[PDB]
């Protein structure tokens, strides 16, 4: 159970699916992956040395992503699926563009951030949606943070033209409810894979996001006031047989060695707490 709010209960079993898909590969950073950009700031031609919310060296990816048709399983919205937001998360998030009657579409799951996911608290809803315009399909990437009352089985739907057994229903508030916070943003379709950092500090939430390259540009803050406990990867039924994969793994307070082009790009990184050599390799920075 995700919610507390027993909204349209069908097509519901108890299958034991598994657990989520640990990575072959694990975290490494040394040049750029689980970095993300200064905001309203730019290094050219430099290294930085820089605390920040960023991804553990060795530490394997796992695959939130949930694929259904009509069946959901109960198990899904428990552990080790329902997950611990602490310091925050990274992922590597695969944008399925399943090709069907040859129109090509843009389809990834849903993320929900939250405390007990009920309408006393707040809830971040992380939620992409697509639509054509002239024959071009078009991403938007709806982000809105509200007093939600969030169903125990919340579910996405792909778009209608790959076939749809269920209907879309996270929350249950058909009734406009109270939000901190809510814009879209456009996202490239033709993007291999997204990136996103999901961390908190003070009681204030932070959205990193890139469709190009890994290292990822600042998408928005807000400040709660509260402080996020979990997070669930929403499972996505469709009749298209889609191939999905939302990569996560977590972030700690790390400090870490960045370095930049003259074009101001992020191009390597050292893990500064991963490594006796990395150690001496950052402190060792204050004029010799
Ligand atoms: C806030 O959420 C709670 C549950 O988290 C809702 O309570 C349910 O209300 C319906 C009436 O429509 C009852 O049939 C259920 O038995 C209630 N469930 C529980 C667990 O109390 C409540 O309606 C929501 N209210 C608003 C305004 O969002
Ligand atoms: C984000 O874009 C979507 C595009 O559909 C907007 O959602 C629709 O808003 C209209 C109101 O003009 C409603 O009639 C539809 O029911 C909505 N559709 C869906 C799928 O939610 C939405 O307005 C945009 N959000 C923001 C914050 O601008
Ligand atoms: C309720 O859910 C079932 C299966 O998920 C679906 O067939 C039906 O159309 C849904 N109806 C409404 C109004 O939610
Ligand atoms: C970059 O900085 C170095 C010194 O570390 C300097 O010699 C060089 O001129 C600079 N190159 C560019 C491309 O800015």
């Amino acid at each position: 159970v995700i919610g507390d709010l027993k909204c349209n209960t069908s097509s519901i079993n108890d299958v034991d699916t598994g657990v989520p898909s640990i990575s072959s590969e694990v975290v490494d950073v040394t040049n750029g992956l689980g970095t993300f950009y200064v905001l309203d700031r730019v290094y050219l031609n430099t290294t930085l040395l820089l605390n920040g919310y960023y991804p553990i060296s060795g530490a394997t990816f796992r695959n939130m992503a949930l694929k259904g048709t009509r069946l959901l399983s109960t198990l899904w919205f428990k552990s080790p699926f329902l997950s611990p937001f602490n310091d925050g998360i990274f992922a590597k998030v695969k944008n399925s563009r399943f090709s069907k009657d040859g129109v090509i579409y843009s389809e990834f799951p849903a993320i929900t951030i939250g405390s007990t996911f009920v309408n006393s608290s707040h809830s971040i809803v992380v939620k992409p949606h697509t639509s054509f315009i002239n024959g071009n399909l078009q991403g938007l990437l709806q982000i809105s943070v509200c007093q939600y009352t969030m169903c125990e089985y919340p579910h996405t739907i792909c778009h209608p033209n790959l076939g749809n057994q269920r209907i879309e229903l996270w929350h249950y508030d058909t009734d406009v409810v109270s939000c901190l916070y809510k814009r879209n943003f456009t996202y490239d379709v033709n993007a291999d894979y997204l990136y996103f950092h999901f961390y908190q500090e003070g009681g204030t939430f932070y959205a990193y996001f890139t469709d190009t390259g890994f290292v990822t540009k600042f998408l928005f803050k807000l400040y709660l006031g509260t402080v996020l406990s979990h997070y669930y990867v929403m499972p996505l039924t469709c009749d298209s047989a889609l191939s999905l994969e939302y990569w996560v793994t977590p972030l700690t307070t790390r400090q870490f060695l960045l370095a930049f082009d003259q074009d101001g790009v992020l191009y390597h990184a050292v893990d500064c707490a991963s490594d006796f050599m990395s150690e001496i390799m950052c402190k060792t920075s204050s004029d010799p």
